[PDB]
């Protein structure tokens, strides 16, 4: 009856957006193993970009969240079938290409941001006053 | 056996400082309910001061926590013998006068801050580079 969900993520300077995002996941189905894959420093430096925390910061964080069970930390920076495989993984849960085979698969569950919680926005709030 | 602990604050801009002192009171005992006290807005900045999320925010985000069982807010300012019997609570856990008097009924846990885990510090970070 149990299902594991995996959600990765750089997680930076983690706000409620990304709370929510994680409750969504977590809350997939009844029973559920959320499982949070924690992108690694050099990796999203090189893909994504400038990252604030480093890994170690933004896992600390994760493992204080009620919707987190596990942390793969660091993660794969790209889903491989034989990451499913080997992790018992039964659907990835990602925003909303790189993952048509998931969708096709139907290992797909798309969850949703929420924009201007970020801690980004505050500084602004703190600054615009 | 299960022991009701309450930890009031402010909780502006949540970070990693925060969920260690709140896991802190958490752990106080094997068997706890964590009460959370979210301050109000008027009576933070007129004590404290500035305040950058609102108390909806605050205690939006309170709510993702996993040491968090129960929310107060907003919670008064200053505890009272009066709000202990209300709400059942058998210690008060802030960090270390006002609390004189929980001390002297044994009713005072002390929790430690976490230097520099700050947002503020975060936007230093990437500010001093």
């Amino acid at each position: 009856k149990n299902v594991v969900i995996y959600a990765d993520g750089v997680y930076d300077m983690l706000h409620l957006g990304h709370m929510k995002q994680l409750e969504q996941a977590k809350k997939l189905f009844e029973n559920t193993t959320l499982i949070v894959g924690v992108t690694s420093d050099n990796e999203t430096k090189l893909f994504k970009g400038q990252v604030v925390q480093t890994l170690e910061e933004r896992t600390e964080t994760l493992k204080h969240i009620r919707w987190v069970d596990e942390i793969i930390s660091p993660c794969p920076w790209v889903v491989t079938p034989e990451f499913l495989e080997k992790y018992k993984i039964d659907y990835v849960a990602h925003d909303d290409d790189i993952y048509a085979w998931l969708k096709r698969a139907g290992k797909f569950k798309a969850t949703q941001r929420t924009e201007g919680v970020s801690t980004t926005d505050l500084i602004v709030r703190i600054l615009k006053n």
